[PDB]
RNA sequence: GGAUGCGAUCAUACCAGCACUAAGGCAUCGGAUCCCGUCAGAACUCCGAAGUUAAGCGUGCUUGGGCGAGAGUAGUACAAGGAUGGGUGACCUCUUGGGAAGUCCUCGUGUUGCAUUCC
């Protein structure tokens, strides 16, 4: 998996003043886990006012996909910078983890709206019940009957082994 | 709980308006020979001790002004380093670091040395 889910726990730096501070908990998104513990750093400053010189980081731990052999309806609140302003938007996947859906909501906002990694903070994840899923091609792949042909078949030799540069013949490939 | 003399800090001590104070000390106060002094014994100077706490000085009060400390403003504004970062540019992101200031809100309104002295 490209992208991994980490718990990120950490407070402000024990000072006299406080002695006890209070313990703050992230459910952050990166590749791997020195860039979750920054993200955390960075979100600390930015939302509360504890910045990692006056932090203490308590906990990192990866969390994991319970069931990653079923098909889960994978919704996620986004925050994103454009080239023009700053706009929320809702996101709906389908995929056997939520590793696989946060994969592919970063691959669609580079596409669809050239929006790069720094400039897209995950606001929130779940998961959707089929009856609850709000964006269409999600629902369309609800059909308990699902039947349709493959429209592009993708030609090749299995393992490069079999490449050559002529053929005898054009191939035949049917749908 | 007070004062006086000489101070330290130089508003938490200043300013404005009100109220009150035992003893003592300060002070107000009486006078113009002498020293001194002016238009003027008002001031300054000299000599006193009839009266008074009215003023001054001291203490307290005010949803007071100011001053001082907090909280917040705010990880905002700004800014050190990095990017074959975005953008036509103006500018703006992210990364490794630093990080303010009015308004608003809360609290406070001194501390203290040497000598002598009053309860
Ligand atoms: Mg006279
Ligand atoms: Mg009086
Ligand atoms: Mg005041």
């Amino acid at each position: 998996h490209r992208f991994h889910q980490y718990q990120v726990v950490g407070r402000a730096l024990p000072a006299p003043g406080d002695e006890q501070p209070k313990i703050y908990r992230m459910k952050l998104w990166a590749t791997n886990e020195v860039r979750a513990k920054s993200k955390f750093w960075y979100f600390l400053r930015k939302l509360k006012k504890v910045k990692k010189a006056n932090g203490q980081m308590l906990a990192i731990n990866e969390i994991f996909e319970k069931n990653p052999t079923t098909i889960k309806n994978y919704g996620i609140w986004l925050r994103y910078q454009s080239r023009t302003g700053y706009h929320n938007m809702y996101k709906e996947y389908r995929d056997t983890t939520l590793n696989g859906g946060v994969e592919q909501m970063y691959t669609e906002m580079a596409s669809r709206h050239r929006v790069r990694a720094p400039c897209i903070q995950i606001i929130k994840t779940a998961t959707v019940d089929f009856k609850l899923c709000k964006r269409d091609n999600t629902k369309q792949f609800h059909n308990s009957k699902i039947k349709f042909p493959l429209v592009y078949q993708k030609v090749r030799p299995p393992t490069r082994k079999l490449k050559t540069t002529y053929k005898a013949t054009r191939p035949n490939l049917f749908m």
